[PDB]
């Protein structure tokens, strides 16, 4: 037996993130490490969805649960492992664990809880075929946006981290780059609608300030700063 629909969770931006792909045989176990969407975020909300659309508003909610007691850390560093366990019966168990503290939380979802009619399931597949290219383009834009944000958040963290980049750095380099990533982050908050080229343009701008600095803090001109690309969850 296989999964009728792709299973996953909602990430920042109402974004569907795949955990169990459609037509995956049961039983199966699949996991992915996520992180916080906010600085000093003590809680992450896990929302479970089924569907083939890039935005969770077009998919179907199966359930939700919280993971609390997360130690104060910058955005993107808490290690939240989310696991999807399906057994033969169709029982879905979703777990969220902090890899640092070992604090878990779980939800058990039975196939009868919020069961979709076969007409609903087909309509969801028909929609994913009908909007296949529009959803293909939206996904690539979302991936480009999240990459720029990962790159922006990682920098702001490293600039503050004395054990790594912040230690090697100096002023005016520290003030130059902090102001620069702050200006890009402020832009992002009011430009989630932006097209692929605008996201791509804003990064190349941030890089032409970061790279000349990185190139001389360390020896090579072949060293580039890159973000964790960790997907984020709201709380």
């Amino acid at each position: 037996d296989v999964c009728p629909l792709t299973l996953g969770i909602e990430t920042v931006g109402g974004v569907m993130t795949k955990l169990i792909p459609r037509n995956t045989v049961v039983p199966t176990k699949k996991s992915q490490i996520f992180s916080t969407a906010s600085d000093n975020q003590p809680t992450v909300t896990i929302k479970v969805y089924e569907g083939e659309r890039p935005l969770t508003k077009d998919n179907h909610l199966l359930g939700t649960f919280d993971l609390t007691g997360i130690p104060p850390a910058p955005r993107g560093v808490p290690q939240i492992e989310v696991t999807f366990e399906i057994d033969v019966n169709g029982i879905l168990r979703v777990t969220a664990e902090d890899k640092g503290t070992g604090n878990k939380n779980k939800i058990t979802i039975t196939n009868d809880q919020n069961r979709l009619t076969p007409e609903e399931i087909e309509r969801m597949v028909n929609d994913a075929e009908k909007f296949a290219e529009e959803d293909k383009k939206l996904k690539e834009r979302i991936d480009t946006r999240n990459e720029l944000e990962s790159y922006a958040y990682s920098l702001k963290n490293q600039i503050g981290d004395k054990e790594k980049l912040g230690g090697k750095l100096s002023s005016e380099d520290k003030e130059t780059m902090e102001k620069a990533v702050e200006e890009k982050i402020e832009w992002l908050e009011s430009h989630q609608d932006a097209d692929i080229e605008d996201f791509k343009a804003k990064k190349k701008e941030l890089e032409e300030i970061v790279q000349p600095i990185i190139s001389k803090l360390y020896g090579s001109e072949n060293l580039y700063f890159q973000g964790s690309n960790r997907l984020l969850l709201t709380g």
